[PDB]
């Protein structure tokens, strides 16, 4: 019972701890039962099914909490592998993480709620999602290419600043007198914000041909500068996979 | 009669069957006669000219069950070319494939229906569609580069997600007093998602300064983050090109 | 003066014909007179401001038909620098081009017209626009890079396809009672393919949370399978410039 | 006093002059300083927070006169640095740059404007943000990028605007009659300008079966090549700087 203690605490703390295989089911089952629980919070808006949600909520809630409650002992045991952290003081201290305290807060705080109360629980909730990371990897990699193309970006964003704030005083001038959807700067910037990016909600709009002619201009140009960053991260993001592919087909 | 019968044979199961060269003429040709007989079901629809779109495609309806049925009929004999289907057993057992027989279902739903049935139709048409492929090699496809890059793109989908819920909060607490927009969360989820990916039907606006102010931010940053893994698919399939591209001038 | 005759014979007929340094001044600036004597038809059609533009069209009518009546001159003359088309022979058959036999055709038309008539100048200026290539090589560089990712492209062509039609057809089910905007299966598809192109006119939004819930699924999906062959193309060409880069470095 | 005073020299002429490591500090709190004076001039359009962001905004403009006084002195000082530019006649004509002298004069007009008024602080402001460059060295860059991807990009522009001409004057002539949004070929391509570059505002929607076929068939087309020159340039700037940054890993 000691090589089976010893194998089931490796697999264990493989899966719980940085999982390679088959533990990227169990942590994708579980951040199904996160969403779907913050999901059925979403349902609890509506007062038209107010009611049926709530009922089913409070169940899913149970379970979520049993979950979790589990999840936090199991890894706190299985956390024997770790060579720094073994038996007494290792298990004693494992929980002593800075994301695992703040995760025991987050559970506890879910233990108590069942134990303005839906503010709490939407919140708490949203720090499972959070919870997903434990090691802010995305926040890394996203910081990584960010950084490394920060001449080209630097370019789109003062371009395309220029642009929007010339086209919307342009507009401005245009149609200030003629139309009452500007009238006042702030209102031709919320117009040429929104219509670089390509939203284009429809509430304002110029229409004189003065409004129209200069619009067609700066637009053409500028949807094309609000677009680059996007672009530009996403050529990125697979070219720096490329050349960690290669990298790693080697070593 | 036999060079003959064995040439056409080779040829016919290379056009019929995976096809090289000019047979992409006639798999292109058989999917315009699948796809006009799914417009023509669609024109159906309009009472203003549903009688004379229905007078049209019983006919074409005539000539795609007789097209098909004679399709099936000159594949399994020109499968003889199968150097294991060949002869009594081959062809005795060639319609014995999965998608032969799903593919023999359809086409004799398509006799029947000739011999509430519109929505039959509609269906079978649809799996003509789908029969397109045969193979599932678009979903391969598509599943091989979604799985190259998971690292990046669940870097978007998270942080995308998050903007997502932060703005619609903010949004909603701003705009939830003066504002019949913005009446409970769920609403606000909706003006999220559909700012963000630049849809922005208009039906759904904030309107005090402070929507307009909180919006602006997110918006900004979401709506770059919900177009990068289009863009991040996209340079994956042309880099991935590029080295089959390499590697198959050389092998 | 017959290496005068010959030099600005040889420089001549290298920039009206296939142009290398400072043609491209030339070039850009009689696109510029074609291009603006299409505006200011455009500007023929406002009958407010009709009088006045077409007071101005006419005359810069009279320069657009004397500048290309000089250049069709000038370039059947300075032609002779072909060495397959030299003197006689040469430049009483270079006119007989394809491309100059139509250009002459459209510049006489053009000769004519100044000598229901606006819809003729309307279709010449843009034939005058077309008139830029000569060679078709837009076509060229578009069909090349088209078909060497038949294979993603395709695959992106049929899985967006699909999921407008699931898409589109759910919406309507769960809509078509209680909205008037989808009233049969074309006024989904309109729907669809509006939405999904991310353009949103605004004019049909589903108002249930059924519709909602629904397209909110295949729109997450659906808008980034239709942002693919932009994307495609937009890598393709970067990536084959780059290629044509380096291997004009060498050779 | 003369190691401190040619130490601090250097140092100093290295943050606010061309600069390397933490003078990105300075240099992104300046520009924030600048900013959110911008920001404030826009609040003073707004007349019902007209006079509260008037009285904060004439502080920070205090603040911010101060600040670059005080720059353009330390500045002037610090560029005893330049090997060239040394004590008397260097620093008595290093303030003769070009960007020095229009930098003095925005910074001029900034003073007096503290000793119609508004519109010469909006413009200085913003001559401070342009002023951010000093080299151009954002517009070097995309210039360079536009430049080496000529042929695709003129590509694009020649063939998405030949379809927006087309789809724009195929839905007037579809529309013209039954339609109060389509009265002349202006709006026609208003309508085909804004739906292209997937805007849609909404305000000009066609309305009749074959309007929205023609439209369905040149958007389908359209809207993915008015997005190509975005994707093309972002693809150009990656990887522009994935072969600087291996150029560099060398040299
Ligand atoms: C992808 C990460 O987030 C982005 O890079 N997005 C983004 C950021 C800025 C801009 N434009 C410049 C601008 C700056 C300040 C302003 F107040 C207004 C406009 C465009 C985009 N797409
Ligand atoms: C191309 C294949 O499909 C996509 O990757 N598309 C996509 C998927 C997700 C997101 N955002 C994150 C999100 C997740 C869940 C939610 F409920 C809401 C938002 C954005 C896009 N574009
Ligand atoms: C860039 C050159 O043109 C494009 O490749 N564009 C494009 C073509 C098709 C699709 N979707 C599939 C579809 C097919 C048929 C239909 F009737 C409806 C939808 C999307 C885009 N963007
Ligand atoms: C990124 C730098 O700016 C752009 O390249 N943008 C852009 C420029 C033109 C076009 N279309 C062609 C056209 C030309 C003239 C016209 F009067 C109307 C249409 C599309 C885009 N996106």
């Amino acid at each position: 019972r000691n090589a089976f203690y010893r194998k089931l605490q490796n697999f264990l703390y493989n899966v719980l701890e940085r999982p390679r295989g088959w533990a990227f089911i169990y942590h994708a089952y579980v951040f199904l039962l996160v969403f779907s629980c913050l999901v059925l919070s979403v349902f609890s808006t509506i007062k038209e099914y107010e009611k049926s949600s709530e009922g089913a909520l409070y169940i899913l809630e149970i379970v979520t909490i049993v979950v979790f409650g589990v999840e936090y002992f199991v890894r706190i045991w299985a956390a024997g592998c770790c060579c720094r952290y073994r038996g007494w003081r290792g298990r004693l201290k494992f929980a002593r993480k800075p994301f695992c305290v703040i995760d025991i807060m987050v559970l506890i705080a879910s233990i108590a709620v069942l134990a303005s109360a839906l503010r709490s629980l939407r919140f708490l909730q949203i720090l499972r999602m959070i919870r997903m990371d434990r090691r802010g990897g995305t926040w890394k990699l996203l910081g990584s290419v960010v950084y490394a193309h920060s001449k080209e970006l630097v370019t789109a964003w003062y371009i395309g600043f220029l642009c929007l704030i010339l086209a919307s005083f342009l507009v401005y001038l245009a149609e200030k007198g003629e139309n009452d959807h500007f009238d006042t700067y702030a209102d031709a910037l919320w117009w040429g914000l929104i219509t670089l990016t390509t939203i284009g909600y429809g509430d304002k709009y110029p229409q004189t041909w003065n409004g129209r002619l200069l619009a067609a201009t700066f637009t053409l140009i500028g949807v094309s500068f609000f677009a680059l960053p996007a672009g530009i991260l996403g050529s990125g993001f697979a070219l720096k996979v490329q050349e960690q592919h290669r990298q790693k087909h080697f070593e």
